[PDB]
DNA sequence: GACTTGTGTATAAGAGTCAG
DNA sequence: CTGACTCTTATACACAAGTC
DNA sequence: GACTTGTGTATAAGAGTCAG
DNA sequence: CTGACTCTTATACACAAGTC
């Protein structure tokens, strides 16, 4: 938030509580997401500029055997905690993903696949926590990361208990401020027993539905059931254009149409548990000859009896793909599968640090997202050199010197031509923007330097 | 050579001369290659610079369907062989790769595995051009591209004839500058018609022997009747360490070590088409225990009687790798493989100009390579701006503001940390290095600039 | 000349990718 | 998932700059 | 204290990748 | 191919800064 831009503050503030039991490690620690930050998505060397102490720094501390990845993780987790003091209402956007690997390590890491496949790694299951009003990424809460053994029946636990793990960790983490959090799951999640352990400890969330439950009260399946409900009012949305690559490599075009729905609500209670709860049931009408009708079926705590309540649940939905961002951050964006550390621990340590760089790379955008001037977010020397930079390519759109504009200008440095005319850049754009208005700026700093101790330039 | 570095000047030098039967056509060449040169390996779009003039011209130039991509290698050769007219001795180094690709366009273009693979694209064979003396790259003098037919029996031409194919292309292209030349080619090339064609023509060449033939005079094999010879002398080499992984995917290490081989050459005659000419025999003295003897056998149209003359045939082939450099700079460096356009001609036209791109990011480095002052490379803003980024870093072999410091300085602004104390940068990183210190270099100027106009900085 | 192609602008959307 | 994007191929105009 | 671990330097080499 | 590299994991010293 206010630490963010400046790498070396940024690391202190996530990583300075880390009990990794020496604070040599805790420093250590710092210095290098620090590094790794400033050069988001870069290797350690190149991270290092040069300096073989940071280098061997670096790597001693990614080996180093009394430094605990958990420690890590919890650790930044905890700044999450302190940062989420801020906010009325959180959501707590919650998905899995897989880090894969085929190097010589990989054999000494978990199933993803068949049990012949040379790709194995982890399973990190994680809790992204974002503010409820303007959707902005406070960070991470939670990651259990598992090795997925070769037998199914060697499983300590079902991995289906996850979402219940991440439970029990929010709650402890957040303590009181649980009720502020709101937790967001798909079609996995629809597990009765998980719903229960929300409802029992009267924690909030919206999951949606896969598995047919009926509603004891009027022995209707739930849909069924919702369908009977008057029509709450509508809502109409744009879906955008995409490719499309099946699962067997089969390429399709999906062109951009519009959808509109009729939104429906009640109070349902389950057989099992005889928990009972709201539902939402978003639903298609008319859809065009040949196409998938809309359907979303949703469960929550929150209330649900108004139109507006109702869209309050779709729409805190509709963030969902906000934790896929995440694992695209933390994937192909800081470098977790690029990575090749040549030891399972080693490995985790890394990659449990890149998990906070890939955070920083989502709030690094929306650092610039949102009605006055560039000042407020940049210095005055990033200020004139942008501007220079800049010159000749600023739209009409854009007020002169605004956030507006700054936002637009390091996105063109990125590279950004808004091919589909929607104004929005992508995290990856905006950062190759940051982190060229950065290395222009060493010059800029240089020449500034130079001309203060009264050298000619050139 | 003299224009490298500032990107438009080395384009219009390499383009200039392009028949596509319209000057608009060449001057559009021209600025196409020019961005994507100071934007080596990097999207159209990013090359850009943010201007929609450039990237709707770009794009319209790599469909137009009156731009013949051959007539643009073409034209590129052109200009490696007005270059090739400075240089006394040229090895011309041939070898294949291919250019490989999955997307839709994939299955319009040739086979390069198994019939039913989704990987499909081209072969093309090319011939790069070095001078002898010290071994800079003088760029391509032929590229044949061609597809092979899911159906061996459907070949307008045989595979092999390709070394035949390439000889007649650089005779016509070079000229009475041919006799300059020698081809450097490794096993693939040990046919008979091609060591004929070559003699017959009175060209040079040195081409690694695979099959057993024999010697008419002697009655024995190449090997048995070079082992025949007196010890024309001897040399030690050193192997470096590096790993390995095999075809099915299987890691090994291979450690350095030393070998010493023993030299032998002698004039020798084929029985198909009485064919006369050298070969020299290197192999190794007493190998460890269980290793690979080391064993080369090499035919030459070179003088080989000296054991000088012989080392200088050695190691003329010890520079073949250069043609694998040239390929790596093609696909992972200026990004042939990344490239995703939907048409085969339009891929082509691209990927064509990709290949003089290629070229430059080996002349770049080889640009700074080699006694005196870093001023006989750089710009005077370059030579202090360098300076300055490098305060500190600088060691001690590194004369103070000499072109051997300037080699390391922006080998070290491109990360390196010569992990295996050679001294050697890859062409990967002075690329980046490079291209750290022009992005810084807009700073330094943008401040020179306002500082020249009298705006206060900051 | 008679007719054809490239540029710079502006509008639109198909194809591809990651991760799923 | 109603993902979110960038890469790539289009199309129309007026008008400039080509071939023949 | 008695004993254990991190830093900055310097030396070395295994593991991995591309393209083959 | 005797490829050429970068990434990663080592090891010793003296000495500083930790745990117990």
């Amino acid at each position: 938030t206010s630490a963010l831009h400046r790498a070396a503050d940024w690391a202190k503030s996530v990583f300075s509580s880390a009990a990794l039991g020496d604070p040599r490690r805790t420093a250590r620690l710092v210095n290098v997401a620090a590094q790794l930050a400033k050069y988001s998505g870069k290797s350690i060397t190149i991270s290092s500029e040069g300096s073989k102490a940071a280098q061997e720094g670096a790597y001693r501390f990614i080996r180093n055997p009394n430094v605990s990845a958990e420690a890590i993780r919890k650790a930044g987790a905890m700044q999450t905690v302190k940062l989420a003091q801020e906010f009325p209402e959180l959501l707590a956007i919650e998905d899995t993903t897989s880090l894969s690997y085929r190097h010589q390590v990989a054999e000494e890491l978990g199933k993803l696949g068949s049990i012949q496949d040379k790709s194995r790694g982890w399973w990190v299951h994680s809790v992204l926590l974002l503010e409820a009003t303007t959707f902005r990424t406070v960070g991470l809460l939670h990651q259990e990361w598992w090795m997925r053994p070769d037998d199914p029946a060697d499983a300590d636990e079902k991995e289906s208990g996850k979402w219940l793990a991440a439970a029990a960790t929010s709650r402890l983490r957040m303590g009181s401020m649980m009720s502020n959090v709101i937790a967001v799951c798909d079609r996995e999640a629809d597990i009765h027993a998980y719903l229960q352990d929300k409802l029992a400890h009267n924690e909030r969330f919206v999951v949606r539905s896969k598995h047919p439950r009926k509603d004891v009260e009027s022995g209707l399946y739930l849909y069924d059931h919702l369908k009977n409900q008057p029509e709450l009012g509508g809502y109409q949305i744009s879906i955008p254009q995409k490719g499309v690559v099946d699962k067997r490599g089969k390429r399709k075009n999906r062109p951009a149409r519009k959808a509109s729905l009729s939104l429906r609500s009640g109070r349902i209670t389950l057989k099992q548990g005889n928990i009972t709860l709201n539902a939402v049931l978003a639903e298609e009408i008319n859809p065009p000859k040949g196409e998938t009708p809309l359907k979303w079926l949703l469960l929550t705590s929150e209330p649900v009896e108004s139109l507006a309540q109702a869209l309050r649940v779709i729409d805190i939905y509709t963030h969902r793909w906000r934790i896929e961002e995440f694992h695209k951050a933390w994937k192909t964006g800081a470098g977790a599968e690029r990575q090749r550390m040549e030891e399972p621990d080693n490995l985790e340590r890394m990659v449990s640090i890149l998990s906070f760089v890939a955070v920083r790379l989502l709030q690094l955008r929306e650092s610039f997202t949102p009605s006055q001037s560039a000042e407020t977010v940049l210095t005055p020397d990033e200020c004139q050199l942008l501007g220079y930079l800049d010159k000749g390519k600023r739209k009409r759109k854009e007020k002169a010197g605004s956030l507006q504009w700054a936002y637009m200008a390091i996105a063109r440095l990125g590279g950004f031509m808004d091919s589909k005319r929607t104004g929005i850049a992508s995290w990856g754009a905006l950062w190759e923007g940051w982190e060229a208005l950065q290395s222009k700026l060493d010059g800029f700093l240089a020449a500034k330097d130079l001309m203060a101790q009264g050298i000619k330039i050139g």
